[PDB]
């Protein structure tokens, strides 16, 4: 009779053996209805080549009580299972056909007597570990045979999909999970991705939390294997879950190509959130303290931690860290961190913390905004830093400018306005027009499209120094529900780099063709 | 000036790297005081031969907003990390100290600077992989000396120490998690210990879940590797996360010594619990199905399944299952397993279902007492059962009694008043006069000792048919946190067996002499 099809707006990861390309759900099936054949069709220009397989899963039935709208039971390919983030859960999904050799239209046959109601079918897409991060491919499932009558196809899937790269999925290298994406491009054009190294679970400081970093000298094609660019272990023969490092922030001086990573170690605290347990004080015994490490190497070594706590931070603060991401080198070469602290009442600011001298000394002036936390900062127009904040009043991006390295603020017209968040990180960077294809100044922002939850990850335009993001020049990445950290880093003159916490893996890497933002 | 000692009431685990011998919190240090030396002392008749090492650990201190009263700031052993469970997690503790002969008196030392405020250290223990499951540490403090003066030690630390043995960890062979225990004693004196393998997490049905059997001929000193009891794998082409099989109950026919497990099929239900998800009817597609499997063999090898929903499931009921645990032989040879069903309106009942037949055809009269499920039978006096039930009413275990099979009851004197619980599984059996060193019937029962979470696991005996419980009649085996289920078997004359799980392994053995129950 009826057969709904979902194409679903998520990264189709290279490395990975299973990829969701379409779910199917079969509402109102009698027992013994057999899926015969259902055949799916890919556009004129897609590079079939690089598809390696195919595949139909069947994965049963639904829960009587969990309705008929649902295009699955449960997660098909995990993100978070340590033994197996690659490929679906054989407990899952049983495989019924698979192809080899993709041509435009492909043929997928089943001999599977479904049940009395609601039945999963999902076709799954494996690429070539070398496929090209620029690929689209556009599918649409053209037929559907049941008991050899062609059934009707419902359901909007008409998405172009993109290709995306798991640079660390859950149980890599022995660690739990990874979380807090930073991206930058070096002056060589290299990709530095910084995250948490959490090896015990996926909570908060206080915990096994060490600074990793991911390098790729091809535009993201490949990463080399894990650096820790930041751990302190036994420190003070205290236990390595009582010296968690975490929450990095990574900037390229443009001038040197130094390149720079600045994350806050907690020492002690049992095994409680920081968040909460850092108190006020100056040494690592009282509270969370403010440490950097530095790569003159293009970001293949990385030095020892200097600890700047006592330059930049007030001993009645409870707790100061970076805001997590990236940070930017200016025009004049001042180099610029955006910061976070809570005061003696437990009230989060957002501000930033800026260098003169290449590195050696830090400063922080006053707050932007009060009950704001994680900000990222660009350089909207010369000598004119643009924080954008994390702001716990909900619903809104709060947005504020500084002349004077945060001396004093102003509003912005698109503070919470323009920039919708549910109270999560989000990345801001400016694009100088010399820098890009399209010939003029952008600023590139992205973060979880939404009020509520973490997900519809999606990179937004804007041409007029983010007094509007036009709906038009905005690319939706990730629909499903993800921790929802992102970081921009340009990696070329016509693509945008995205590094962040999807539904796919716990850092993915995807890069976008500025022009697919922008008309 | 004051020192705090705890001898934590857990199973010392035979299999284990390392146990939680003494916990110590020191709480008030200046920065800098070391714990030079912790002298710990055993009673005369410790079979000291057994223990193969002694070590001391530091775990730090405790984050500012949890207090002082803690005697630790994690769990230092885990029994849910798939990784390991045998060892201390060494991001949580650093050794200072190990001791490979142990006498009567044993001192540890450390040089390890302590921080302001409080410091945690714990003494473990390590046994012989052979240790008698019968033996007992009687440990204490005696002395801890920090910067060369005796400190004033405090705490009830006067616990003598019982010995187990993991029989499945969390990650054993493949598995995440095991649960619901059953164990039964063959006429060969072989211990049956069933449980759920939970392959891909802990929640309940439906998932991916076989019903697993550990097998011991030596009273639980050694358990041959897991059997697999019954299975559905991809049973109709559905996935193996929606054939799951679990909450098993496991008797012996004593007239034969076939052995038969009982246990819940659900098939299909997406990815969401049977509890809420089983629906009226009968087939496979309707509702979860009674299956039974049976070894002629002394449990060496599995019979496959037989359907028995047909013969005693109303058609109305949304979910007829087993009570978790075990089943009876009656002297006059009827097989009992307790049932409970969920009717048209959502409403559990508690109820058994007997066997006439050698276990051919079963059948179900009356339901016991309404708003009950999980429960267990024992035949009391020579032809009367009585039924103790977990109630959703909270607090107390429901009692009744029937002698005719469950046409009739009537409540017990000790109903809803003698058994505290959490609304939880308990295990009771009966043991007659004749099988017994004490030479009188008793009642035994194992539960959760509270009214409020799952812990202090508890064998109480009873001599006057479940009439009284008296305090000095039970033994408490696990005071920390776990998922509570228990199920008692008479190992010998002498020794009854706990098959449980408890706060040090998912599925916990231990061996209690009746003399220790009843002195
Ligand atoms: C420090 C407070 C900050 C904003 C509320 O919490 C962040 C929120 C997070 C979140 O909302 O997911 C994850 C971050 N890892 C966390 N940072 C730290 C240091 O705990
Ligand atoms: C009918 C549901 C049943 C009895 C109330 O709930 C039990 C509670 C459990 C519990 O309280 O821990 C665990 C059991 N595995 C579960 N059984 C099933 C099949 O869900």
């Amino acid at each position: 009779d009826s057969v709904y099809v979902q194409n679903p707006q998520i990264p189709i990861l290279v490395d990975r053996t299973d990829n969701v390309l379409f779910r199917i759900r079969i509402p109102d099936a009698t027992k013994g209805d057999v899926l015969n054949r259902l055949t799916i069709r890919f556009g004129n220009e897609d590079k079939l080549s690089e598809v390696k397989a195919v595949r139909l899963f069947y994965a049963g039935t639904e829960a009587a009580t969990k309705g008929r709208s649902r295009f699955a039971p449960v997660t098909y390919v995990s993100s978070h299972n340590i033994r197996n983030t690659r490929s679906a859960n054989p407990s899952y999904s049983i495989r019924q056909d698979e192809v080899t050799t993709v041509a435009n239209t492909l043929t997928l046959k089943t001999r599977q007597p479904m049940v009395k109601g609601i039945n999963y079918f999902w076709v799954s897409v494996e690429m070539d570990r070398n496929t090209s991060l620029l690929s689209k491919l556009t599918s649409t499932v053209t037929e559907v045979v049941i008991n050899d009558k062609p059934a009707v196809i419902a359901g909007e899937q008409a998405a172009v999909r993109r290709m995306g790269i798991g640079v660390r999925h859950a149980g890599d290298d022995g660690s739990a999970s990874f979380r807090i994406p930073g991206l930058v491009t070096t002056n060589k054009g290299t990709l530095l991705g910084v995250y948490d190294v959490r090896y015990n679970n996926s909570v908060d400081l206080q915990e096994h939390i060490d600074v990793g970093l991911s390098r790729s000298t091809d535009k993201g094609q490949t990463w080399e294997p894990m650096r820790i660019a930041m751990s302190f272990g036994e420190t003070d023969g205290l236990p390595s879950g009582q010296n968690g490092v975490g929450d990095p922030s990574i900037l390229v001086d443009e001038r040197t190509n130094t390149v720079w990573v600045v994350a806050a170690w907690t020492h002690g605290m049992g095994n409680a959130r920081a968040w909460t347990n850092s108190m006020p004080g100056m040494t690592p015994d009282e509270t969370a303290q403010l440490m950097m490490v530095k790569s003159t190497d293009d970001g293949r070594t990385w030095s020892e931690s200097t600890n700047i706590t006592s330059q930049v931070k007030d001993p009645s603060w409870c707790f100061l860290l970076q805001g997590p991401g990236r940070g930017i080198t200016m025009r004049d070469g001042t180099l610029v961190f955006p910061i976070q602290f809570i005061d003696s009442l437990r009230v989060p600011h957002a501000g930033i913390m800026y260098s003169k001298d290449r590195g050696e000394t830090w400063h922080i002036h006053q707050p932007a905004r009060t009950n704001t936390t994680e900000a990222q900062v660009a350089e909207v127009e010369p000598g004119v830093l643009m924080l954008n904040m994390r702001d716990n009043r909900g619903g809104s991006r709060a947005v504020s400018i500084t002349r004077d390295l945060g001396k004093s603020w102003t509003e912005h017209s698109s503070n919470r306005s323009a920039l919708p968040e549910s109270i999560c990180m989000a990345s801001l960077i400016s694009v100088k027009a010399k820098d890009n294809i399209i010939g003029k100044d952008l600023l590139l922002f992205s973060n979880p499209n939404t009020t509520e939850g973490r997900h519809h990850i999606t990179i937004k335009a804007s041409l007029d120094g983010g007094v509007t993001w036009l709906p038009a020049h905005q690319v939706l990445l990730d629909e499903e529900d993800g921790w929802g950290y992102s970081c921009l880093s340009m990696i070329d003159r016509e693509t945008v780099g995205i590094f962040y916490e999807s539904s796919v893996a716990h850092m993915t890497f995807q890069a976008v063709k500025i022009k697919d933002l922008i008309r």
